[PDB]
């Protein structure tokens, strides 16, 4: 009954000649582990809304991603987290943008959709509202790490088997449950060396993240700000929606042709209201994988074949 | 097509019957001043993108209307300010959201478009990347004012003034122009709601919910409800509708605005400009504040039923 769940975990360009294959087994082996969680979860009846957000919050857990722990370094070499998410079937959202005190900003996105009147909270007003629903504040030395630390020194000068660049890392979730509910979730770090206080696509609605279920559930990880201005996740359902096109038609058109006219790098995940799936990106790699319910995943970091 | 300018400065139920003509009098010509100076401007060549920006600048200037001076108060008593700005012709925007020490966010948001590789700042960051272009620091006294004190006291009282009653939300400020080169621009600023939970954004700052401008489409700018307006946004459904869809402007608006939102609970409106010219200002409240006029005509304005 056409239960599937994707996942990403950014986009870049192939290091591969650098990583020995012992390193891309540990990217493989979270992509593997986080899928066939998500996968379980729907076989057994789960909605869409929780395996999303179960998905991106042990995507958040795992140091290797742009997202929670492993988060980049602003430019003050601080962390500040966004996230999103969407249940397709109510058309509720949550965000968060600009949190350090928050050890999951996913959970406290969907803190903001299922325990506030709201769709999107920032910075310390957001923290205070997850503190006040008994959210634990954490100090955001517990997100770093030296891999994005040694980014950052790079950055900011004039170890991956994806080179990210600064921008094109963050984690995402879309699923289609067994009772036909579309959902998706975003969270990320930002960029490193970001200027504080900006605010990139992940926790935008209908730019890193949108669920309709009528449509589409989609992801984004790339360079925030073109994300943004043509509204990427939004795009997808609506070429589908009004446009007719089909889901690989759709991201075609975005993710191949659009995007990268307006100069933007990256790619997205997308799940239909038909249990169509697909994992475009414009960059040389992109951290991934997927799986219906029932069947073996697939991963993936480098081209397809 | 011909170029237009239209504004807006909130949405509402009516309540005329608490208001005099005279104090009426006072809004539509305020209104009118304004849509007089942007037609002035795009009559003498000035681009879309600066008229919508000095249009959005009065009404934060205007203490009428929620933006800028005569912002709502937060939960806190405090004024947390929102904008965004859109250039349908480089697809560029620029947007501020939380920010509490600048006089006009909409003037910070063409400078995160114009001297920041960036489309989105927030909070003290924001504050911050201004202050260091130049821009002035104010304390956010300067924003309070009577009346909405009082309609943050009304809130706060338990249980169940202007000529339309904004509810907490519906309050925010709104520009849309097309000129003579043909280029289309948007832009939003607003206080937010009256009595919010501090930290809350609402539609008026984000790109695709309350503030668009495409020259391929269309330049929107919303007021309402703010949460429906991000669920269904809004603003860009309006240009998929017309782009993808093929909708007339006319049918996109009634769309999402009569259609769409209503159905997930959303009340405000929005003003619209199309590449072809055509201007719609649609509402699915009993009002909305507003104003629009072709260069070189003279303006309409409203504030009740059409
Ligand atoms: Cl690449
Ligand atoms: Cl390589
Ligand atoms: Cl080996
Ligand atoms: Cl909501
Ligand atoms: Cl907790
Ligand atoms: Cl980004
Ligand atoms: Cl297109
Ligand atoms: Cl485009
Ligand atoms: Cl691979
Ligand atoms: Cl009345
Ligand atoms: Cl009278
Ligand atoms: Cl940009
Ligand atoms: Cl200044
Ligand atoms: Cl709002
Ligand atoms: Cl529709
Ligand atoms: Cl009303
Ligand atoms: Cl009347
Ligand atoms: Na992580
Ligand atoms: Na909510
Ligand atoms: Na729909
Ligand atoms: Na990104
Ligand atoms: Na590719
Ligand atoms: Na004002
Ligand atoms: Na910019
Ligand atoms: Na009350
Ligand atoms: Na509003
Ligand atoms: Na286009
Ligand atoms: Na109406």
């Amino acid at each position: 009954g056409k239960a599937v769940i994707a996942i990403h975990g950014g986009a870049g360009a192939i290091s591969r000649a650098q990583m020995s294959l012992q390193q891309e087994l540990r990217y493989i082996e979270a992509l593997s582990a986080i899928v066939e969680t998500g996968q379980k979860m729907l076989e057994a009846g789960e909605s869409a809304l929780d395996v999303v957000t179960e998905a991106v919050r042990l995507l958040e857990e795992c140091p290797l991603f742009n997202a929670g722990i492993g988060a980049v370094f602003t430019r003050d070499e601080t962390h500040e987290l966004d996230a999103c998410v969407m249940d397709g079937n109510t058309l509720k959202a949550g965000a968060v943008a600009g949190v350090s005190h928050l050890r999951n900003p996913v959970l406290a996105a969907r803190l903001v959709m299922e325990q506030s009147p709201h769709v999107m909270m920032i910075g310390e007003g957001a923290e205070n509202f997850a503190f006040a629903r008994g959210m634990e504040r954490v100090s955001p030395e517990i997100f770093s790490t030296s891999l994005r630390y040694e980014q950052l020194l790079a950055a900011r000068k004039e170890g991956a088997p994806l080179d990210e660049k600064q921008k094109m890392g963050a984690v995402g979730a879309v699923a289609l449950d067994l009772d036909g509910n579309l959902a998706a979730a975003t969270s990320t770090g930002g960029m490193t060396n970001k200027l504080p206080g900006r605010v990139g696509d992940s926790p935008l609605v209908g730019a890193g993240c949108y669920a309709n279920n009528a449509s589409v559930a989609v992801s984004c990880t790339g360079t925030g700000e073109v994300f943004i201005r043509a509204l990427a996740a939004y795009d997808i359902a609506a070429l589908m929606d009004y446009g007719g096109l089909s889901l690989a038609e759709a991201c075609e058109r975005v993710v191949m042709e659009k995007l990268p006219a307006l100069g933007g790098s990256g790619g997205l995940i997308a799940i239909d209201h038909e249990g169509n799936v697909a994992l475009p990106f414009n960059t040389e790699g992109m951290y991934r994988a997927w799986g219906y319910a029932g069947d073996t995943p697939t991963t993936g970091i480098y081209r397809e074949k």
